[PDB]
RNA sequence: UGAGGGCCUUGGUCACGGCCUUGGCUUGCUACAAUUAACGAUCAACUUAGAACUGGUACGGACAAGGGGAAUCUGACUGUUAACGAG
């Protein structure tokens, strides 16, 4: 399982079809540590 | 073939006109046709109902209330990154 963070952009959507690519299911979130004022976002 | 009318006429009768008698168009009864009168004639009845000029239709061409899009967290919660909330 590849776990990372990702600053959400305009290349957001290349990098979630590259990991559908080469994964089985490939989901995002944003735990409550993470501050909603940050663009990032966990995907898993 | 019988009746009634019209024009004739013959004698007697009463002062051209009456009275009494003499012989030659309508209808009645019979005889043969017609019965597609399924025709014709006449008297009486009869006048022209039409108004109004409303819209929705499918089509062809511009407006229509108004900044949009995606994904997560979250709230009540079905059969596909489901959907829903003017969070």
């Amino acid at each position: 399982t590849f776990v990372t963070k990702i600053f959400r952009s305009k290349d957001y959507n290349k990098l979630i079809w590259v990991f559908q690519q080469l994964f089985e299911k490939v989901e995002a979130t944003k735990p409550p540590a993470s501050r909603n004022v940050s663009a990032e976002i966990f995907v898993v």
